[PDB]
């Protein structure tokens, strides 16, 4: 059960960092999208 | 350790569902940006 715990914490933390990386990209691309759409 | 595994596993599935949905939204917005840029 300790072996399952470390796998669960690492999978959760890796997912959280990837989700934050995508969220910053979405904010960047949607800002470009509305400017490009206006032009 | 068992209560830590339940909490760690719960935030892993919660993060994974948000991250997968966000990745599909990124792909959708990038495809829409590519189409609008071509126009």
């Amino acid at each position: 059960i300790e072996s399952d715990l470390e796998r669960a914490e690492e999978r959760a933390e890796l997912s959280e960092g990837k989700c934050a990386e995508l969220e910053e990209e979405l904010k960047t691309v949607t800002n470009n999208l509305k400017s490009l759409e206006a032009q």
